[PDB]
Formats: C-alpha cells, structure tokens, sequence
C-alpha cells in the first residue's frame, strides 16, 4: 500500500511537478523537505520522493535517505501506459510522467525520471539515474546507459547503445553506437 | 455553463480539428461561419470559437468578435492534461488540442493555440495568440512571446526566452535566448 | 465482432507489441506463428494480424495469407484517438499503437503501421503498408506514398507530398515535395 502523505524532496519546478503526480496516484498530501522543511532520520516514516532533477545528486540523496530507511517509492501517473512485461523497479525512486509509453520488456532501473510524453520502446534498458526528458525517444532495444541524459525532443535508433554518464542534446538523433562517454548533439548526433 | 451550439469560424482543415474538440466537450452541434454561413453581430449568442491558424488574423477576428459581444470559448480536449495550479485564460478563444499536457503552473495566454501532442512544462509562459504546433515542446519557464510560432516537433529548452513575433522552425531546437525576432531553424536553431 | 483469438504473425520485438494491443483490444490469447508454430492454410479461422516491421515483407505475406482466406484485422490501441470523419480501411492489417492521434478526414491505408505516439493530422493520407515510427508526425494534408517509412521523431510540414517507397531519416524534417523516391535526412530533410 501507500501512506496516507508523501515526502517530495526538493522545492523547485521539478517538485511540484511531481507533487502532481503523487496526487494523480491518490496521495492525499504532498509534505516539502527544502532540500536548500528540514531533513532528518526522526520523521514519521510516510513515503519518500527525490524531486531533483540532477542525475548526480538525486542519486547522492537517494543513497542517503535509504541508509536512513525511508521507502522511496515511484511517482507513476496514471496516463502512462505500461506493458504487463516491462519491468519497472518497484519502490526505486522512479518518476513516470503523463503519457510516457514503456512497451514490452523494457526494464527501468532504479532512480530514472521518465519526464512527460516521453517513449521507452520494447526491449530497451533505461539505466539507473538516467533522465529521458520531455519527448525524448528510444527506439526498441536500446541500452541507455547509468547516469545517461538524453535532453527534450531527442531521439535513439534501435539497437543502439549509449555509455554511462553520457548526455544526448536536446532535439539530436543518435544513430550510431557510443561505447565511450560524451556528449552528442544534432541530426546526426556528434561528439561534442 | 456551455450553450448547446457553438459557432465556429474557419471552415478549413483547422474547423474540422476545432469541430472534433468542440464535441469531445459535449456541445452537441457545430455552427461553421463562412470566414470567406456569413457572420454578422445579430446571430442568437451562442459560444464562439476562431477556428483560425494564422495568428494575426485570428487575431483581428477576435478583436471584432469581442466588440460584437460573443463569448468566445476555449475548447478543450478532454484528453488534454492539465496542472491545477497551471492557468488558461477563461473564455478567450484557446484551443487544446488531444493528448497535451500543460504542467504545474504554467500561463497560457488568450487566443493560444496548443496543437495535437504539444507539451508546456512547468512555469512556462505562452504568450497571447501563439501557436504551437503539432508536437512541439516547451521545456520548464520558457516563456514565449505574442504572435509566436513554433513549428511542427518544434522544442526550446528550458529557462530561455523567445522574443514576440517569432518563428522557430519546424523540427528546430532553441537553445539560447532570442531578445529580437527573427526566423529560427535547425539543431541548434539559428537565425535565418 | 472479433475472434476469441488472434494469430500474431512474427516473433521478435514488434509482435511482442502487436499482442499487447491485440490483448487491450480485448481478445483473450495471442497464438504466435514463428515467421522463421507454423503456418498453412488449415488452421482455425481465428482472427490474423502480420507483425513484421519490415514494409516490402509485411506487404509479401499480406498478400499470402489474404489468398488462404483470413481476415487479417486491424490492431487499434483503445488510447489512440481517431476523428469520426478519418477512414481507417477496415480488416486491412493495419497497426495502431498507445497514444496515436489521426485527426479530421485523414486516410491510412491498408498494411499500415502508426507506431507509438505518432501523430496524423487532418486530411492526410498514408498509402498502404508504410511505416510511421515512433513519434513521427505529419502536419495537415501530407500525402505519404506507398512503403514509406518515417523515421522515428520525423516531421513533414504540411501539405507536403513524399514519393513512394521514399525513406525520411529519424529526426529529419521534410520542409519540401519530393516527388521522386529517395532517402531524406537531417533538419531540414534534404537526399542522401
Ligand atoms: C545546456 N543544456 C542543454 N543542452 C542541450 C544541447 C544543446 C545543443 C548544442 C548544440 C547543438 C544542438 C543542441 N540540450 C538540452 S535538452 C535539456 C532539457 O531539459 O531537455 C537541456 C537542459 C539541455
Ligand atoms: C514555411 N512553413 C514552415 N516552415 C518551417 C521551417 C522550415 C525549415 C527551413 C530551414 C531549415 C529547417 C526548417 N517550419 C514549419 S513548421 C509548420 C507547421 O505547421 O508546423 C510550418 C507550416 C512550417
Ligand atoms: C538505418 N536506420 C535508420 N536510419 C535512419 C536515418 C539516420 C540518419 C542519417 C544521417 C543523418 C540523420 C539521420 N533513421 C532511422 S529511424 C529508425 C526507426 O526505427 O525509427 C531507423 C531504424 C532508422
């Protein structure tokens, strides 16, 4: 189940965006931790968010706030459509926006923001932290790789895979493989 | 409440869509006035809708619509995903188009049009009588000036600004701000 | 009314995605024919769909399995929305995926494939067994030909006509006719 409130951390635009989705799930109540109210172990233990769209620090709190044992669950709106056989990390800080599409056996790991309308294809592998923005696309079976941003509009072909720690510029179309980290804008997507 | 009827304006490609979305709110007939039946200020007062692309003409039209005294109405899908803390202008010749989603607390001025899977993020600002086109995407505060036009899977990227009476390119991706309009195209979109 | 099953003809990634819409459609059980269990004219009659992604193919078998008398339907995902006055051919294997939105009086012929989040605007027409990928759109009265493929997050500008059997690239922009076939690619689309 759920409790009855939740806590969203980080005040910013990110966070009330997702104070919409936790309530589209039903949450009664959205309870602001600053992330600039405070943060510590003692709170009653509601249900946990990490509103911050940085890849490296979301991943840096979401390591402390399980060390301090709060469940950080997913902010998944209703709108989203999810194949039976996709798996999505159950109680892994992942945010699936309105009208995101995951189709078959695609797996999201721990820690992604799926922002809105944004398309994971079949068979794809989104890796953990990675943010695919507003609109972002990948094509079936492509491995996006941990801490990896593909930015608003972009694109992947199919069967492609990018490297950890890599970022796709907004509006670019990858369509080649990149094996090393980088960063890769345009149509066709160059290194950067 | 909404009359039973409502007059649409425009008889072209972009009435059929505005006939669509009017009846996906319930109304239960569509009036189409000629633009080229002929309108003239005496017509039983039901709602009103300019069911015209053309921002400056939709425009003028509005101006003498108004001063005739019909209320003229947003229409909107019902598919279309809005923030309760976003805001539309009540009664002001908006159309939302299926499947859009306006996020938390974004503007979205009079006489805008918000065209099929279009997406504006948080705190964004459209500015009145813009159009933005099939698919294209605001990513969160931009703020786009009045009498803009961003083109079909159009996007801008976030925090920036688009100076009033510009046109960014189909497909083409903002990246930084433009204080002076001018004609926008590419990945990255440059002045054209 | 539809069978209480369905052939899905093709086993790898995009007939794992033809029996999750079949299934939202509402038939209980997707009976998969290998493409590489095997077909022959003798099977139950239920229902056929061809979930090859390939045009030249699909089309190939369309027309074998049509002479050995099955009624090969039409995959139509429930979220998809379709203006009353769009003519979709009926019994014709044409794929409809999550989120698609075909606006007033636009024509998808037969063998069709709209994929996921792919956008049909008014009054276009798509000729028979093309391709639009994910999250390609077409602006109003764009005349696609026969075997097109659009590539994933292409646009056409409206009133555009694109030559049978043409290849738009994924991420191109089509700002111009091309009335012979070719391969089309970047921002703006130009022959490659
Ligand atoms: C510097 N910030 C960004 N930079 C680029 C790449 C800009 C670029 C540069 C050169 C050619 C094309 C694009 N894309 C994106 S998408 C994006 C988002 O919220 O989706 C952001 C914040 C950015
Ligand atoms: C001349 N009409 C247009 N021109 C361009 C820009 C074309 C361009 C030029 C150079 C490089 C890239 C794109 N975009 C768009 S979008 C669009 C729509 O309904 O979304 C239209 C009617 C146009
Ligand atoms: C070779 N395969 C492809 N090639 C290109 C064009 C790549 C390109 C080349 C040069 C400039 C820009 C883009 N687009 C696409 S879209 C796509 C899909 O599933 O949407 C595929 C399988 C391809």
């Amino acid at each position: 189940a759920r409790t009855e409130k939740i806590y969203i951390y980080g005040a910013s635009g990110h966070g009330l965006v997702c104070e919409d989705v936790a309530k589209n799930m039903g949450y009664k109540e959205c309870i602001f931790l600053d992330d600039f109210m405070k943060f510590e172990s003692t709170l009653p233990k509601y249900d946990f968010f990490i509103a911050i769209g940085n890849n490296e620090i979301r991943k840096k709190i979401y390591q402390k706030i399980s060390e301090n044992g709060f469940k950080i669950v997913n902010l998944i709106h209703k709108s989203a459509l999810i194949s039976p056989s996709a798996i999505v990390e159950e109680n892994a800080g992942i945010l699936i926006m309105p009208y995101v599409v995951i189709n078959a056996k695609a797996k999201i790991e721990k820690g992604v923001i799926l922002n809105t309308s944004s398309v994971i294809e079949h068979e794809c592998v989104i890796g953990e932290f990675s943010h695919v923005s507003v609109g972002a696309k990948c094509a079936g079976n492509v491995k996006i790789g941990k801490n990896c941003f593909l930015g608003i509009n972009s694109c992947v072909l199919p069967n492609l895979s990018l490297a950890d720690d890599s970022i796709l510029g907004g509006g670019a179309t990858l369509v080649k493989n990149q094996d090393e980290k980088g960063v890769f804008v345009g149509v066709p997507a160059k290194r950067m």
